[PDB]
């Protein structure tokens, strides 16, 4: 395997990763925002994987704007700021908590520590559960919420959620062993909230799913050109909504979303409203040791 290549996914993932850091002040308009981001990718020519997240305070994730969204960031907006890129298949998932204008809070460091902890843990020939372990407890240690459903997971060329939830818990059934090949990005998200984190509308994301011969006119020609273009990785409403009349559009891939097309990831909400502390990293698990593509 070529991770060699993929770990550049994860250099150029950061070199956007510490360039959308510091852009994450108020008066910063999330969409703005964003794409500043997202073509900076473009400029080292990293293929994106998903769409830049922006999930902030009590909203776990998948929240990318669509042009005709504002939300210039409040100081102390515990922002999300979520970065996916690959290159050809080789991907790459680097996250941060960001405390708009001000400083890494108690939460901030938690989730951060809890990265830290699966990392010095991490060693390929090990069960994952002992990494869930290490997490939950960076998180009690500090006091705090995890989120409970919403975890990290395996990868594979091409594919984001390839498998393997390395949960922010011990669960006594990740009894999987991690090898040399096998690589994941930790996502250990946090809160205060009880503990977990719900579906919620909009949705502004979507992806392929299948093709399913349509019957209405542009609605193949949508799954057809979203084939082409994008493939089996995500994308946003913005992505689309510079190509046609609209609601036209909306309506569109909707058609084309029962159809059983494309499925399209709502938000998450931190259940009660709990600050959604998050931090990601992927790695790779060789032996002793193991690498953060993500730095």
């Amino acid at each position: 395997m070529d991770t060699e290549k993929l770990m550049k996914a994860g250099e150029i993932a950061k070199k956007v990763r510490e360039k959308a850091i510091k852009l994450a002040r108020p008066g910063m308009l999330l969409l703005e925002l964003a794409e500043s981001i997202e073509k900076m990718i473009m400029e080292l020519g990293g293929k994106p994987a998903f769409p830049v997240n922006l999930s902030i305070n009590e909203i776990a994730a998948h929240y990318t704007p669509y042009k005709g969204d504002t939300t210039v960031l409040k100081e102390g907006d515990y922002l999300k700021i979520d970065v996916g890129v690959h290159i050809d298949g080789f991907i790459a998932d680097t996250a941060v908590t960001v405390r708009v204008g001000m400083e890494e809070d108690e939460l901030m460091e938690a989730a951060k520590e809890a990265l830290n902890a699966a990392i010095s843990v991490a060693r390929a020939g090990v069960e994952i559960k002992e990494l869930g372990k290490a997490i939950e407890n960076e998180i009690r240690k500090r006091g705090f919420k995890p989120i409970v459903n919403l975890s990290g997971h395996k990868i594979e060329r091409y594919k984001l959620h390839a498998g393997i939830s390395i949960p922010n818990i011990y669960r006594p059934h990740d009894n999987y062993v991690l090898k040399e090949g096998d690589v994941f990005a930790i996502e250990p998200f946090a809160t205060i909230g009880a503990g977990q984190v719900i579906e919620v509308p909009p949705t502004l994301i979507y992806m392929y799913v299948r093709d399913v011969p349509v019957r209405v006119a542009q609605a193949r020609f949508l799954l057809a050109k979203i084939k082409r273009e994008y493939g089996t990785l995500p994308f946003a409403y913005r992505w689309l909504q510079n190509d046609m009349p609209e609601g036209q559009l909306k309506l569109a891939l909707k058609t084309l979303e029962k159809a059983g097309a494309i499925y399209g990831y709502p938000v998450l909400k931190e259940i009660r409203n709990g600050i959604v502390a998050q931090f990601e990293h992927t790695i790779i698990v060789e032996k002793d040791s193991v690498i953060v593509t993500t730095e």
